[PDB]
């Protein structure tokens, strides 16, 4: 069955590990934990595919990571996650999609520009900076929060999507 290479990248603390456990065992990591699991596998039907997802949750480009750029070049499809109460963080995402079209060598990468924790009041990017920004790099933006389960399903099923139109 068809197995697809999952890369999920962007600033610390914009809840990368968090979407993915949310999405894999249905559980929200509400702590910071400094030692979790960077490799996940899940067996999933999507549109009526049965498919196996290869997950590799990174670290933060400002965090020193021997396995990144092993994890890059491997990646078929990229998370682009930034927090939509971190504007730091959005501004921070021009660098991973640098990172991402040096490794791949191409600007026709499959990605989704991700804006996470929208769940929370204290909005500093507008859906419509992230949308432009998504638009500027030819993608989606899709909003998720980790906490409620809102768009992360969406968010992973729309990598898949944008992976098999490559
Ligand atoms: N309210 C809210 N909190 C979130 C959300 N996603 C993550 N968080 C919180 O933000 C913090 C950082 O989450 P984490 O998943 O570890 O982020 P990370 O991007 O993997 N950090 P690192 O790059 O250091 O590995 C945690 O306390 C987590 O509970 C969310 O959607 N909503
Ligand atoms: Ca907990
Ligand atoms: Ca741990
Ligand atoms: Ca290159
Ligand atoms: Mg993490
Ligand atoms: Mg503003």
């Amino acid at each position: 069955m068809t197995e697809y290479k999952l890369v999920v990248v962007g600033a610390g603390g914009v809840g990368k590990s968090a979407l993915t456990i949310q999405l894999i065992q249905n559980h929200f990591v509400d702590e910071y934990d400094p030692t979790i699991e960077d490799s996940y596998r899940k067996q999933v039907v999507i549109d009526g595919e049965t498919c196996l997802l290869d997950i590799l949750d990174t670290a933060g480009l400002e965090e020193y990571s021997a396995m990144r750029d092993q994890y890059m070049r491997t990646g078929e499809g990229f998370l682009c996650v930034f927090a939509i109460n971190n504007t730091k963080s959005f501004e921070d995402i021009h660098q991973y999609r640098e990172q991402i079209k040096r490794v791949k060598d191409s600007d026709d990468v499959p990605m989704v520009l991700v804006g996470n924790k929208c769940d929370l009041a204290a909005r500093t990017v507008e859906s419509r900076q992230a949308q432009d920004l998504a638009r500027s790099y030819g993608i989606p933006y899709i909003e998720t929060s980790a906490k409620t389960r809102q768009g992360v399903e969406d968010a992973f099923y729309t990598l898949v999507r944008e992976i098999r139109q490559h």
